[PDB]
């Protein structure tokens, strides 16, 4: 169910959008979007989450990666996002960042509703 | 001249191995071993590279994300590492990992060549 | 003016409270109370914080620890928190923290006003 | 016993010096000298530690703040150190560190003997 549930798009706390298909043996592929950084447009994405996971209720364990190098850009840095998908009428995506340029720690929290502007501004 | 750089074996400080092809547009595709933890023989990994790094003779920008499950077993977690490929006769890459189940975090060392038993043992 | 704004009592988007004093020349004391884990009551904190942070109008850098020892329990763990204070009508102390037993990662940001039940919930 | 072995002086594998006395009820102080990043000489640190550690022969958590202004300047930044100190004839503390100016994570490992020049100019 986790497939179904992860296959979407998700915006985080500071509105940068994650693109991501699910595949059914593990795979994730997509586009990332920062809001912030020296980024701009979509960059390509690459992970893997648990593809058969536990039926005790928990979340869904899974990471990607984006290297910050697009047409529009190269930022020569990469982050990778490790956290928990747990599914729901408020589904979300719980995750710590490492941003390597040297390397950055962070939290970024994705649902499937984008925040609003006023939340944007505060986080 | 990443590409060339990152392609092939990597041990870490624990012994773990780490199996990656760096392709040409940024993907990094593989297997991990890990000596430790949760985990025995090959999962499969993904991740990205800076395929296009700085010439002032710093680091390349890499990530990738190991979930483990594999056809031994299921762990229900994944870890992602972020770190910088630096080529040389003495070739690295510096990581800090962070682990999901409730994340944990820490550092890999990658070499080219086995860390010997003894400094497996300290490490 | 860093010590005026640290000086007195935070909540984080757990509930957890912090009750801090900044002595002048950079020392941070005080009590923490953890809403979460294995904790209960006030913990004894020490920290630092840059006594002299620069007129740019940015954050000012500051730390603290608590080991989870008190009279009513032991979970034979510590946790740091490393992050900046901005000042203001919605003040703020940005933090990551560290907690090891094996070490766990996060992050906590303290406001001066207690987050909504309904917050608390969500986060 | 944790007080009596924590308790002296510190080397990291940067050759950095960490200078602490482990008091009776679990307080850290002391001083840290930095071999690297913006800062010379000395700068006060505090910090906790269990000072009731498991009787089951593990190690015992602890952590300190160093915020970066001595008399000789001031970096307007704060590091976190979390970790867990092991005793023996190799007496270790195994630590994560966060430095806050935007904060960058990494690991230093403590022991009672500098590093030889060797593996100060490898680590
Ligand atoms: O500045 C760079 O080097 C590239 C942009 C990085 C943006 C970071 S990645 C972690 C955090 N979450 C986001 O959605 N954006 C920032
Ligand atoms: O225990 C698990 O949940 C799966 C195994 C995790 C092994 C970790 S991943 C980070 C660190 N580096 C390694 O080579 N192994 C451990
Ligand atoms: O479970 C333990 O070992 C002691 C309690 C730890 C509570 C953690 S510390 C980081 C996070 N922020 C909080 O306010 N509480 C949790
Ligand atoms: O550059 C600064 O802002 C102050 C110096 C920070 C030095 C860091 S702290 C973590 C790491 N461990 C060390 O012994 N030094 C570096
Ligand atoms: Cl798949
Ligand atoms: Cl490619
Ligand atoms: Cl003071
Ligand atoms: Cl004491």
């Amino acid at each position: 169910a986790a497939e179904a549930g992860i296959t979407g798009t998700w915006y985080n706390q500071l509105g940068s959008t994650f693109i991501v298909t699910a595949g059914a043996d593990g795979a994730l592929t997509g586009t990332y979007e920062s809001a912030v950084g020296n980024a701009e447009s979509r960059y390509v994405l690459t992970g893997r989450y648990d593809s058969a996971p536990a039926t005790d209720g928990s979340g869904t364990a899974l990471g990607w990666t984006v290297a910050w190098k697009n047409n529009y850009r190269n930022a020569h840095s990469a982050t990778t996002w490790s956290g928990q998908y747990v599914g729901g009428a408020e589904a979300r995506i719980n995750t710590q960042w490492l941003l390597t340029s040297s390397t950055l720690v962070g939290c970024d929290t994705f649902t499937k509703v984008k925040p609003s502007a006023a939340s944007i501004d505060a986080a």
